[PDB]
This record gives C-alpha cells, structure tokens and sequence, in this order.
C-alpha cells in the first residue's frame, strides 16, 4: 500500500522501503534495512510506505539531522503519522530548551548513580537466571533470559509487580512492532490506565521507587504535573520493557553461530567491554524519525514543512564509509563507530543500565555455557518496526560442557 507520490518528490528519489516489513527480512533484520545502503540508492530517499516519508541511509545525514532540532522536530518522532501523532513521552517528545527540565528528572532515576547502586542485584538475578537454565542443556532465551533479566530489573527499580508483566509487555510491544491489534492510541490508552493509578498513589505516599521521584520531581522550579508524570513513566516503561530484551537476543543469536567469538571472550575477558561496542554496533535496532518544522533544503533535496523523515540510528554503524567490512563482527576494530542509542539531545539516558545488563550477561552466561547453539532446525525470525526484534530463540547445549558457580 503506496500512498501517491507528493508534489515535492523527484521520482529519482523514490525507494520504496517498508520499515515494518523490509524486503530481505529472512536474511536477517539489519540485513533487510541495509538494502537501503545499496549503490543503486540515494542517500536521501522517500517511501511511499507507511503514508510517505524520507529515510535518511547515512550516518553523516542520520547526525546532522539528529543535531538540528531547530528543522528537525522531534514532536513527531515516529512513523506512521498517526503514531508520532498519539506520541506524546517526555522527553522524547520534546525539543530544547524545554526537553532539558524532563531529561534532568528522567536522569536521576535512570543515571549512573542508580546502576551502580543495582548492581548487585543485576549480577544476582542473571547468575540466578542462567544457573536454573544450565542443566536444561536447552531453553527459549527470549523467554527464558532476555525477556525476564531485564523487566525483573525494571520491575525492581519502578516498584512494580511482576505479575503486570505480561500486560505491560503486551502494550509494549504493540507501540514499536504494530500487530494490527491495536492503533498506537488505544495502546498508548491502555498503558495510561495502567500508570495513572499508580501516580496518584505515589504522589500521596511516596516510595523510592522510580515512579515516586518522578511523580513528586520538580521541573523548572515547579512540581511536575501528573499528566506529565504519567508520560515520563510511559516512556520508561518501553525502554525498560522492550529494548534490552530484543538487542540480547540478537547478541546470543550471534554467539550460538560463533564459536570463535565465545573463545575469544572466554580467554581475554578484558575485551568484554570493546565486543559489547561491536556488538551494540552490528546488532543496533531502533529507527525513529523527526518532523519538518519548515521548507528546508538538505543536502540538496527540498523538504517541505510537515515531511517526516524516519534517521534510523539502526544504520549509521552499518555504513560503510563509518566502518569498513560494516556485516563483519570484530572485536579489535580501532573504532567503533554507531549512534545505537542516538544522536544529539536525545542521546539515550538507560544506556548505563543497558551497557550494565549486557556485560553481565555475556561474562555469566559465558562462564557457566561456554559452548551451545541453535537448535537443529529452529529457524530464526527476526521482526521489523521502531524497534527490531527476534520471535523466539531455541538453544540446545550439552549440560556435561558446563561449569557451576
Ligand atoms: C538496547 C538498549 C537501548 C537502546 C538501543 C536504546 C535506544 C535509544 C534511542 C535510539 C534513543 C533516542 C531516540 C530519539 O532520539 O528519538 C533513546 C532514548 C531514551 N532511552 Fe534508550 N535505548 C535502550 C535502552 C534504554 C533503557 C534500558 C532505558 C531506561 C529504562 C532507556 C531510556 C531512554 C530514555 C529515557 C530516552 C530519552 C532521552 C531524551 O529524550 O532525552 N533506554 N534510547
């Protein structure tokens, strides 16, 4: 379903690219988008998918036009319309100088401070996750390790029950790969009925928990709103939900094929921290856009006030003219280079506990399942939209190759 080609829009420039059903999806989701990185496209291209939109293939683009919000408007960051229409988070819906104040809050809940305070808890819960798993000689990792590792977490750090878990994960899942189930809207509603309780409740009787500091912060020396807590925490519930569960998947999927890149890890822990880069490189997985505040002429192409533009942080890692040998794993390039958790002011707050989470993750699994793979058969799907993911991933191990802690 193409929409019809707007007035403004070479027909040089048409490239009709399907963000949520990319063509080569069986060779593998980043695969299905590098398309777009082709010799036969354009750097600039429009798609008449999805209602019509640019699609920016280029690192050196992708940055310029995550650094100028001024054209750039970030008020309507996701794709269909509709969706960035409904889209209302703090603070990703915002531009500076008012972005600033949420980020500041969403910061203090999310920052730095709070990962090393969690830390323990992280190194508990993953050893506690894999040594269950371990005798198995065979598990579901995105259900049993990627999605429970990281909401378990998040549940902590919110204060809220695990048994809202697959309520939450629903909604969740709903805003970023659309089903067809439910409009952003209802889904964006339904999330809102949940959080709205919560609030009032914790603006009454404060706890610790995450919810509490931000339903009682302050923004510009003012009390936040409730509406604008209920948006925060909207927020905070898909990057806690949905983010870290798809890009561990990807990582193990990756591990399971390369015996070669478990060993390496294996006998030179130090390098942990440098193949996570690669890794948050090659497996990247987010693409929103931005809105045209205005007429603005970029890079030679004429955009008109009201386009949006989807900047796919997802590619600018895998083009070439930023990294040589882009679909190529190696953990000692010289330099990593990637925008995997963004560009510009909106440079992504939970990359600590994600980066956190990760490292864990390898060195423990690691340490107790050296050696596994994919189960003879299983056949991998992976599944397009604001964020990328994997369907299931079926891993078998022979439980005598494993070592207990
Ligand atoms: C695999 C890990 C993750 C990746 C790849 C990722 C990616 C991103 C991206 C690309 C952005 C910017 C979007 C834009 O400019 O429109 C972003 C922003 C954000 N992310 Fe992350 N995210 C991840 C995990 C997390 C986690 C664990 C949290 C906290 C629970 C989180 C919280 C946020 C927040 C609060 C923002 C908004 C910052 C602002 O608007 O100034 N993310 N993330």
């Amino acid at each position: 379903n193409l929409a019809p080609l707007p007035p403004h829009v070479p027909e040089h420039l048409v490239f009709d690219f399907d963000m949520y059903n990319p063509s080569n999806l069986s060779a593998g989701v980043q695969e299905a988008w590098a398309v777009l990185q082709e010799s036969n496209v354009p750097d600039l291209v429009w798609t008449r998918c999805n209602g019509g939109h640019w699609i920016a293939t280029r690192g050196q683009l992708i940055r310029e036009a995550y650094e100028d919000y001024r054209h750039f408007s970030s008020e309507c960051p996701f794709i269909p319309r509709e969706a960035g229409e409904a889209y209302d988070f703090i603070p990703t819906s915002m531009d500076p100088p008012e972005q600033r104040q949420f980020r500041a809050l969403a910061n203090q809940v999310v920052g730095m401070p709070v990962v090393d305070k969690l830390e323990n808890r992280i190194q508990e819960l993953a050893c506690s996750l894999i040594e269950s798993l371990r005798p198995q000689g065979q598990c579901n990792f995105t259900e049993d390790y990627a999605e429970p590792f990281p909401i378990r977490i998040f549940m902590l750090l919110a204060g809220l029950p695990e048994e809202d878990i697959p309520h939450l994960k629903y909604l969740t899942d709903q805003m970023t790969r659309p089903d067809g189930s439910m409009t952003f809207a209802e889904a964006k509603e339904a999330l809102y009925d949940y959080l709205i309780p919560i609030i009032e409740q914790r603006r009454q009787k404060p706890g610790t928990d995450a919810i509490s500091i931000v339903a009682n912060g302050q923004v510009n020396g003012r009390p936040i709103t409730s509406d604008e807590a209920k948006r925060m925490c909207g927020l905070l519930l898909v990057g806690g939900l949905d983010t870290v569960v798809n890009f561990l998947s990807f990582s193990m999927e990756f591990l399971a094929k390369s015996p070669e890149h478990r060993q390496e890890l294996i006998e030179r822990p130090e390098r942990i921290p440098a193949a996570c880069e690669e890794l948050l490189r090659r497996f990247s997985l987010v693409a929103d856009g931005r809105i045209l505040t205005s007429d603005y002429e970029f890079h030679g192409v004429q955009l008109k006030k009201g386009d949006q533009i989807l900047l796919p942080q997802m590619l600018s890692g895998l083009d070439e003219r930023e990294n040589a040998c882009p679909m190529h794993v190696d953990f000692s390039r010289q330099k990593v280079s990637h925008t995997t958790f963004g560009h510009g002011s909106h440079l992504c707050l939970g990359q600590h506990l994600a980066r956190r989470e990760i490292i864990v993750t390898l060195k423990e699994w690691l340490t107790r399942i050296p050696d596994f793979s994919i189960a003879p058969g299983a056949q991998i799907q992976h599944k397009s939209g604001i964020v990328s993911g994997v369907q299931a991933l079926p891993l078998v191990w022979d439980p005598a190759t494993t070592k207990a802690v």
